[PDB]
C-alpha cells in the first residue's frame, strides 16, 4: 500500500513529458484510457450476461482537464471491447486540440457525446439503462471548493451510488487528493483506477466497498524508486494490476 502525494504527483507528471523522458500527452493519455477500460472490462465481464442485460451502457462523464480526456479514450476502449459506452462531457476546454480530436475518435466509433444541455443526462443515471458510471471529473490536480456545474454532477452520482456502480479515474472525485473524503455527500466509487501510481486519498477506500486498481504501465524501476515507490507488478501484459 505504497502511495504519492499529489506533488509529487505532478512533478512525476511533469518529469515523464519533459524533454529528458520524451513521453508525449497522446501516448500517456492513450496507455491510461486504455486502462481504465480494461479494468472496466474486467470488473464487468459480458460473458454470460444476457442480451437484454448486455443492452445497458457504461455511463462515461468526463470534467473539463486530463481527468476527462483519460475518459474519452477509455470510452472508446469500451466500444471496442463491445461495450455500449455514451459519453457526457458538460465543459470542453476550446483550446486544447487533443481533447477534440479524441472527440472526433469517439463520433468516428458512433459512441454518444451529450451536452451540458440537450443530452438529459439524468437518464442514464436509472439502473435499468446503465452498467455502471464512469468518473473522468477531476484528477489529482483537483483543488477545492468544487464549482458548478460539476458540484450538482457529484451531487446527483451520490445519490445513486448504492445502486448503480462508480468506476473513478485516477482519484475520487471530490475528494481531498492527500487527505482522502472530506466533502458531503462523498463519492463511495465500486471501483478505483489509480492511473501511475495510487495517492495518497486511495488509504481511505474500503475493500469490501471498493475494489482497486492501478493503471499506466510505462514506469521503469530506477524512476519508480527516486520518487519513493517500485514499478508495479503488473502480470502478463496487463495495464492494469488488483491493488
Ligand atoms: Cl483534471
Amino acid at each position: 500500500l505504497k502511495v504519492v502525494s499529489s506533488k509529487l504527483a505532478a512533478e512525476i507528471d511533469k518529469e515523464l513529458m519533459g524533454p529528458q523522458i520524451g513521453f508525449t500527452l497522446q501516448q500517456l493519455m492513450e496507455l491510461a484510457g486504455f486502462s481504465v477500460a480494461q479494468a472496466v472490462c474486467r470488473q464487468f465481464p459480458l460473458r454470460g450476461k444476457t442480451e437484454t442485460e448486455k443492452g445497458k451502457h457504461v455511463f462515461v462523464i468526463a470534467g473539463p482537464g486530463n481527468n476527462g480526456g483519460d475518459g474519452l479514450v477509455c470510452a472508446r476502449h469500451l466500444k471496442l471491447f463491445g461495450y455500449n459506452p455514451v459519453v457526457f462531457y458538460p465543459k470542453r476546454s476550446e483550446r486544447t486540440e487533443f481533447y477534440k480530436q479524441l472527440v472526433h475518435q469517439l463520433n468516428f466509433f458512433k459512441v454518444p457525446v451529450l451536452s451540458q444541455d440537450e443530452g438529459n443526462w439524468l437518464e442514464y443515471l436509472k439502473p435499468e439503462k446503465t452498467l455502471c458510471i464512469v468518473d473522468a471529473i477531476f484528477g489529482f490536480s483537483f483543488k477545492p471548493p468544487m464549482r458548478e456545474p460539476f458540484k450538482g454532477i457529484v451531487e446527483e452520482l451520490c445519490k445513486v451510488q448504492n445502486i448503480i456502480p462508480i468506476v473513478s479515474v485516477d482519484v475520487p472525485t471530490g475528494w481531498d487528493v492527500d487527505k482522502g473524503p472530506i466533502s458531503q455527500p462523498s463519492i463511495n466509487p465500486a471501483v478505483l483506477v489509480s492511473l501511475t501510481v495510487p495517492k495518497p486519498c486511495s488509504s481511505h477506500i474500503r475493500e469490501n466497498q471498493t475494489t482497486h486498481y492501478v493503471g499506466g504501465r510505462f514506469i521503469p524501476r530506477d524512476f519508480a524508486n527516486k520518487f519513493g515507490f517500485e514499478p508495479f507488478g503488473y502480470e502478463s501484459t496487463d495495464q492494469i494490476l488488483k491493488l
